[PDB]
Parts: structure tokens; C-alpha cells; sequence
């Protein structure tokens, strides 16, 4: 039972930059395209009916030469990092996986970029863990 969030879905919060859809590969209707500017984010909520840990994987795509480390704070701070490399093309998405604890209620999830390149395009966050479905933003 994992969920998927995706732009323009319910729990995606904000992006500080665009959703866009011009490179091939995504899913859903596009992805996260942050500012070139650090600590720009992209933020989700997810309702978990239990605290627990969870697995969260980030699928995103880096056509730069250089890593374009996230931080991933939950609840405005636990504090995590996220490395997010090169994928060598706009076009080819990897993903980061990270695991998490998620309190019980809501878990506002925001991942900033950690340099003045923002972070990498980012596709979509899916959570596995226990029961968890769309939070509230805010
Ligand atoms: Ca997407
Ligand atoms: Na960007």
C-alpha cells in the first residue's frame, strides 16, 4: 500500500519554481522544476495512521554535472540529507531512497536544495509504510 504523490495530486504542497513537462520520462502530468537557488523546495504532506519508520524513494532527474543535494526536513524539523547526482541527461531519471520516521498525523515532507543550483527535477516521492495517504498542506 505505498503511496505516490505527484504534482498537481492531493499532498503535493509547493514548489518554489514551476511544474514542467518538457523533458520526456516523467510521470504523472509533469515534475518539480525548482529556482536555481538554495533551500528552494519542493513540499508534501503525508497522514500516517501509526509512527513508524518509512522508506521514501525520490525518482528526479539531473542533466548537470554536479550533485545537487537535498536536505529533508520533516515537520520543520527530523533533518535528513538526500544526495542526488548526475544522471547524465534531462531526459534519465533515477532515484534516491532514504528511509524516515513518520510520526502519527501529519508529516509535512520538504526537500531544499542544499546548493545555488537548486535541486534536480523531481518526478515524484513515493512512501511505503504502514497505512499512510495524503496529508494536509500547510
Ligand atoms: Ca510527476
Ligand atoms: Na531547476
Amino acid at each position: 500500500s505505498a503511496l505516490l504523490l505527484q504534482e498537481a495530486q492531493a499532498g503535493f504542497c509547493r514548489v518554489d519554481g514551476t511544474i514542467d513537462n518538457n523533458h520526456t520520462g516523467f510521470t504523472g502530468s509533469g515534475f518539480a522544476n525548482t529556482n536555481n537557488a538554495q533551500g528552494a523546495a519542493v513540499v508534501w504532506a503525508i497522514d500516517a495512521t501509526s509512527s513508524g519508520r518509512r522508506t521514501l524513494t525520490i525518482r528526479y532527474a539531473n542533466g548537470g554535472t554536479a550533485n545537487r543535494n537535498g536536505s529533508l526536513v520533516i515537520n520543520g524539523g527530523g533533518n535528513y540529507t538526500v544526495s542526488l547526482p548526475t544522471t547524465g541527461a534531462w531526459t534519465t531519471w533515477q532515484t534516491a531512497t532514504i528511509d524516515v520516521d513518520l510520526v502519527q498525523g501529519n508529516n509535512i515532507v520538504q526537500l531544499s536544495a542544499t546548493t545555488a543550483e537548486g535541486l534536480p527535477n523531481i518526478d515524484s516521492l513515493s512512501v511505503v509504510g504502514g497505512t499512510v495517504r495524503a496529508g494536509n498542506c500547510g
